[PDB]
């Protein structure tokens, strides 16, 4: 069997690298020297991270960035590889701060994948970029292009793959290829912006590194888990927006493939990804956070869960009331409502009065303070036992996170992981996945093994009827059908013998 990839973001804002030291942690927090050999082992991919497109349509370095200390930083992870041989040091570009619709460098990407020669431009400085830093591939997060971008974005990462690939063979390095991912969006209302390409975008990518956390937010009415691996009936549900996409699907192939509502899960996004043809499960890999989101003003009853809230949504955050309590990050960073898991093991183990709760049917943790009304959705090395089995079964092709500096000092968190996937003392295959809400839906690319007798013509079929033909197992729409099945509209596809 394969290697899982294990993917960590390695994110470092300019100020810091401009400052750059590994004995102040109040100027660098969490320097290269943290990630020690035992880290560096257990990870195949660091994503550094944030490059970005200039208004030269190039990649870049943000033009604050004191290069020297750039290089010197990226230096010090290159240098991580002489632990592992089998380790990359990817480079991302976008995140949400330069990417998102309103970021402040949004034009850039619609306008660098617009046409031939800027889509040829900002490949070439992607590759151009790789090879003057020494990065090991590129990642782009760019979060997210919509409608006439998305051609542009396919046409942009094709071009890409070619010159990694060109670089791969100049360098003779095909024991450890030059690669292309992206992050891409872990959830429906974000992926339908390009969901009826999904095999165009895979198709150029090593892997595309699933965003399936910030499923759950202060944008959002009621608390909620921020990365459930499967759903919880008690949970809100949310349109399933996919079944609006433009993929040409007749009304029973939509329903079959989108239920609405539906749970918005981590499985629920992989099974959105795997039912369309062309996209292999050995490219998803999965997305899990090392931090939590906390909401303040929450009702009892449930643990905090599913409980309108009083939680601010600005951006930054809007006042320097830091009611996480017992949050000393929060304070430094001005910000209460995302603490690293490194923190809430702190706030758990001080005496803050927070419970740690679990809900079965989601597989995850949450944190719930009963007299301040606080609840904080995270993952922990238990959840993740739940995950890599996911993982595991789905045959996914590993698991990504945000981001290393969020892990606690020993690196349980990526500890855990490597565990789960590479241990030969490991076992879960009693551990028990639960009876928590799946996504049923099925689509061209995931169709189930199915029997049913053959068809025979002269035959009139009622409708839910099951036939096998041609190498598939189809169901009549309607009654009485006696054409062939796939020849008209009356018959669904529904399995595969
Ligand atoms: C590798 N790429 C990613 O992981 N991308 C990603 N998570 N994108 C969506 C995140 C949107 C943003 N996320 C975080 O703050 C993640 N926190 N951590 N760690 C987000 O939640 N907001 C947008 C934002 C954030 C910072 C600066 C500008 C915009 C809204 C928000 C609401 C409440 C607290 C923090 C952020």
């Amino acid at each position: 069997s394969t290697r899982k990839a294990v993917i960590g973001y390695y994110f470092i804002p300019t100020n810091q690298i401009n400052n750059y030291t590994e004995t102040d942690t109040s100027v660098v927090p969490f320097p290269v020297s943290n990630i020690t050999p035992a880290k560096a082992k257990q990870l195949t991919h660091i994503n550094f991270s944030f490059l970005d497109i200039n208004s030269n349509l190039e990649c870049a370095w943000d033009p604050a960035t004191n290069d020297a200390k750039a290089r010197d930083v990226v230096n010090r992870l290159t240098a991580l590889k002489a632990h592992n041989p089998s380790l990359r040091i990817m480079f991302s570009i976008g995140g949400w701060y330069y990417s998102n619709d309103l970021g402040v460098s949004h034009a850039n990407y619609v306008n660098a994948v617009k046409t031939p020669a800027a889509r040829t431009k900002f490949a070439q400085s992607c590759v151009r970029i790789m090879k003057d830093y020494g990065f090991d591939g590129v990642d782009i997060d760019w979060e997210y292009p919509q409608a006439a971008e998305v051609d542009g974005f396919i046409a942009a990462l094709q071009e890409i793959r070619t010159l990694l690939n060109q670089q791969t063979i100049a360098d003779g390095r095909q024991a450890l290829p030059y690669q292309l991912t992206i992050a891409g969006a872990g959830g429906a209302f974000f992926l339908s912006r390009y969901y009826s390409k999904l095999a165009q975008i895979v198709a150029p990518l090593d892997y595309i590194n699933l965003m399936t956390y910030d499923l759950a937010g202060p944008w959002e009415k009621i608390t909620n888990h921020q990365a459930a691996l499967f759903g919880d009936a008690a949970g809100p549900t949310f349109y399933n927006a996919l079944r609006e996409a433009n993929l040409g699907w007749s009304w029973e192939e939509l329903t079959r493939a989108f239920p609405s509502p539906f749970s918005l899960t981590v499985d629920a996004a992989v099974q959105q990804h795997l039912m369309m043809e062309g996209v292999p499960s050995a490219k998803i890999v999965m997305g899990v956070p090392f931090y939590g989101r906390a909401f303040k003003g929450v009702s009892g009853g449930n643990g905090g869960q599913y409980s309108s809230h009083s939680t601010p949504g600005e951006d930054p955050y809007p006042n320097a009331d830091y009611w996480l309590v017992g949050c000393d990050e929060c304070v430094r960073d001005k910000d209460p409502r995302i603490a690293s898991y490194r923190q809430l093991e702190q706030m758990l183990q001080g005496n803050y009065g927070y419970q740690r709760l679990w809900n079965d049917k989601t597989k995850t943790p949450y944190l719930y303070h009963a007299q301040n009304g606080l609840f904080v959705t995270y993952d922990d090395a238990e959840s993740f036992k739940y995950k890599a089995k996911y993982i595991k079964q789905q045959q996914l092709g590993g698991v990504m996170f945000w981001h290393l500096g969020q892990d606690n000092r020993n690196g349980d968190l990526l500890a855990a992981l490597d565990r789960y996937f590479n241990a030969a003392d490991y076992d879960d295959s009693q551990l028990d996945m639960g009876t928590g809400l799946r996504y049923t839906g099925v689509g061209p690319g995931n169709l189930p093994i199915m029997t049913a007798p053959a068809y025979v013509p002269g035959t009139t079929y009622a409708q839910g009827a099951l036939v096998s033909y041609q190498g598939y197992v189809w169901q009549t729409k309607w009654g009485y059908i006696t054409s062939a099945p796939g020849s008209d509209s009356a018959w669904l596809k529904v399995g595969r013998l």
